[PDB]
């Protein structure tokens, strides 16, 4: 029977790109009856990627059991709360990911291929080369885009030396110029004007427990920090509501400039002294500039973590 | 800094073979400073393997922090309670394994290579091949012996079709005949007569919670079932004591004939009706014959699980 292959809830480009590519690879090289599906519709950055290479969005599902599947393959995630609603009721045949492992468990052995690299799509690509399988131009496009999206065009410190090697091979296969296409697709996910502030602060947001404090950390990509900060009133009203509704001790929003690879940090809550101490900066009107920062998990969360435990 | 590579507590041949082999591969292919260590002394089967190929036992450690390690690599296990005592206090850099995932979590991304095949050694071998790293004769021997040990010379239902393809490749590299070396090494772990009955039932034993009931399932390998049962009285006595002292509802001993691939089941406790039902047999004198049974996790435990649940 069919094995469904999917990325996380609130799919990003790497989630869609990795699962679409892996379902193809599995059919071609592993003898598997796989289908790529998605857990949500594409965001604007991914809608652009899909358009550019002329691939339809993988269909959305909400229950793996409803779709007839007894087995699934997860890509770009493993944590059960990031997965399909009924993940505990199906077998995990396999996982291809680049994140920490938590909230994840199986009854039986499985395939796992995890590497601490820039994207799941990087791993999937290298698996096409291992098995001598040709990469269709549109699948190369999708994988390249996964890698560019997760690392902001190889600028993030989550970029591994192997990523820097495969990026030009992927550009060639995809038929694009690396820097030009990369800039183009990243730009497509920076038009936030038509979204409400509530939506904005929940586009890419997670909660971290830091020495007993529930700290919410969101990120948005932009070509212009000032354009985001010019909506500051409604953003602060959304964040105060979020703090009120959810019991967050603190809310930190990363406003990430994709052109210059820096973030502005807009933060509100009980422990602002610890935010200032984490980054050696001074909040003015709830915000300060953080040079070089584009990775939540490498450049903001560990810094807060240390500071909150100090 | 030195990265420690090791298998699980109470190491079997696969644990030591896969950790020794991977520490070498990681130095040659990944530019890592790895050292293989063990969490216990070799059993009698593994000592035979190590003597055959001219390889010293990996030194035993008890604390990764005492050894000055900050990073470790786990082979043949991932469950924290099967690992080094201070596993929570160091970084898991990588895992290579063929078991289910449980009791396992990391703070950061990592390497994982998991496959539902017959041994971790099988996976390590494939990685040598994938990286173009020539396999030293003694390392092929350690890897082969891990596979043969975990699958009873490829007769276990845990054996994967890829195990059957690699075994002859590994035997040629190791310089041995598959069947004859495999039989010799398996016989080296059947020295039951010089163990007491208390030791015997605890050589390879695990507790499985089956619907509130704590069921102890032990296994021993022998060349002669009837010979093991010459000591039936002292085994039953050791068993009755273990049930009493540990509050097991039931105790199942598999006495596995390595020559013919069958087991005798000797069982004692509150739920024998469910044991008989699990296997379509009648227990006479607390035992019965179970044709084909060599794997506890595939041929004994699921059958008891389903039976213990109606
Ligand atoms: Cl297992
Ligand atoms: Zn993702
Ligand atoms: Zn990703
Ligand atoms: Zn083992
Ligand atoms: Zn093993």
């Amino acid at each position: 029977s069919k094995i469904l292959v999917f990325g996380h809830q609130n799919p990003d480009s790497d989630a869609i790109g990795s699962s679409y590519a892996f379902a193809y690879l599995a059919r071609e090289a592993y003898g598997l009856d796989t289908e790529a599906v998605a857990l949500g519709e594409p965001n604007e950055e991914t809608a652009f990627v899909l358009d550019y290479f002329g691939v339809a969005a993988p269909r959305v599902i909400t229950s793996a059991k409803a779709e007839g599947a007894e087995q699934v393959i997860l890509t770009d995630h493993n944590e059960f709360q990031q997965s399909v609603a009924d993940i505990a009721e199906v077998e995990v045949y396999g996982v291809v990911d680049h994140h920490r492992v938590a909230n994840f468990e199986t009854a039986s052995p499985l395939y796992m291929r995890l590497e601490p690299v820039g994207s799941a799509s990087s791993i999937v690509y290298r698996m096409f080369k291992e098995h001598g399988v040709a990469v269709p131009k549109e699948i190369a496009g999708l994988m390249l885009s996964g890698l560019i999206s997760d690392t902001l065009l190889l600028k993030s410190p989550t970029t591994h030396p192997t990523d820097k090697v495969i990026a030009p091979e992927l550009a060639e296969l995809a038929g694009v110029n690396l820097e030009e296409y990369g800039l183009a697709m990243l730009k497509a996910g920076t038009n936030l004007a038509s979204k409400s502030a509530e939506e904005l602060i929940d586009i890419d947001a997670k909660t971290f427990e830091l020495n007993g404090n529930n700290v919410r950390v969101a990120q948005v990509n932009t070509v212009d920090i000032a354009e985001v900060l010019e909506r500051q009133a409604e953003i602060e009203a959304a964040i105060e509501k979020a703090i009120a509704d959810n019991g967050y001790s603190d809310f930190v929003l990363m406003i990430t400039d994709i052109i210059n690879s820096n973030s502005e940090i807009l933060a509100i809550g009980s422990n602002m002294d610890k935010v200032e101490a984490a980054f050696n900066f001074v909040l003015e009107n709830n915000h300060a500039f953080l040079a070089g920062a584009v990775s939540r998990k490498k450049q903001v969360v560990p810094q807060l973590t240390e500071s909150f435990n100090a």
